[PDB]
């Protein structure tokens, strides 16, 4: 009865990809980058694989890092959005979120990320997963173009929230985007209820 | 398609109550404690709370102590076990586990003891959420006997895996138990295949 609204973590709450260029610029100033405007696929470190021999790996590093998640910015309108979002009638938000293959800081980091921005008792609203297609929901907002995983048909509809990597991909027509948070994410949730 | 099945960790995989035990006795060696006969109700810190003035607290201050998840014991055959049922065809496994309030330790030693156990290929099937209702899957095994959350009608059956606190419940008549991993849990699978 209630709406479930999944959203996504890096790309979507937090700001991965302007957090990670500006520690790998200062990490690696001798190094080729990729502007955020260049950036294309969901991988940093294909592109960056791609870019020049062992920057992949370099990438890596960068995110492997002690406070790389804790430290990104959240990114324009996203804390308020979602705080306002919970706080509708009818509408539970779950942040359901990946974490890298390297356990040792990144489940941590966001979750004192969530404590940081949303505060204690909205901890008991994180989903930590690999596979977000057995989390069932009524929408996922995430920007990753291809969510699959165990379960064949998901039971949410995925909404693609634009990012530097996605932006110029032409989606399949059934499936739509959220532009930013400043976009009418109201109206998609609207669309969804009973 | 594949039988999907959420197995939670402590309780099942993980020997929580026996690692309490021993910790909360070697610390506080002049407290009273509850052996295992005697624990009732899933709230281990609720009844040492019935036990005495402040227990709830002190009891709260073990699972919150470094290294008291990464040290649990595996419980007799959940390994072996899981392993097996991983293995077999049209069978997806998840470990399905709710983190502690307080994550400085408890989300990283959770992966942690997954891959020690598991081995690093298993730390894609980790699922953490204090909700497990909106996990879909078609069998929850679990020793918690009140799964609530923001699902009412969750789409797997929960299997009731016995514990000290749960194994004298008479259980409303459909719900069903596994007893043990010596138990016939390839059986239960069976009964839920198309
Ligand atoms: O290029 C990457 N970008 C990225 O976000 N990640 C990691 C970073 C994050 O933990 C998880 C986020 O995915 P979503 O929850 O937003 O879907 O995947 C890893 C790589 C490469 C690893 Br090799
Ligand atoms: O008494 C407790 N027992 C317990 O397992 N936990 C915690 C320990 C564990 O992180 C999570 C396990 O629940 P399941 O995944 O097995 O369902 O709840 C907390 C308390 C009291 C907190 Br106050
Ligand atoms: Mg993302
Ligand atoms: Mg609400
Ligand atoms: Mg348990
Ligand atoms: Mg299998």
């Amino acid at each position: 009865r209630a709406l479930r609204v999944l959203v996504n973590m890096d790309g979507v709450l937090a700001d991965f990809e302007g957090g990670f260029l500006r520690k790998f610029r200062a990490r690696f100033p001798d190094q080729p980058f990729i502007a955020l405007e260049d950036r294309r696929g969901f991988w940093v470190s294909e592109q960056y694989g791609r870019l020049r021999p062992g920057l992949s790996e370099k990438a890596i590093s960068i995110w492997e890092s002690k406070n790389f998640f804790f430290e990104l910015e959240p990114l324009p309108g996203a804390v308020e959005a979602v705080k306002e979002m919970a706080s509708l009638q009818n509408t539970d938000v779950f942040i359901c979120t990946s974490p890298i293959k390297m356990f040792k800081y990144c489940p941590y980091e966001k979750y004192a990320w969530v404590e940081k921005y949303f505060g204690p008792d909205f901890l008991e609203q994180i989903v930590l997963t690999r596979d977000k297609t057995v989390v069932s929901a009524d929408l996922l907002i995430d920007d990753r173009p291809d969510i699959t995983g165990a379960e064949p048909t998901p039971s949410w509809e995925h909404v693609l929230f634009t990012a530097c990597h996605n932006q110029h991909l032409q989606l399949q027509p059934p499936r739509r985007r959220l532009h930013s948070w400043a976009d009418d994410w109201k109206a998609i949730l609207d669309s969804k209820r009973p």
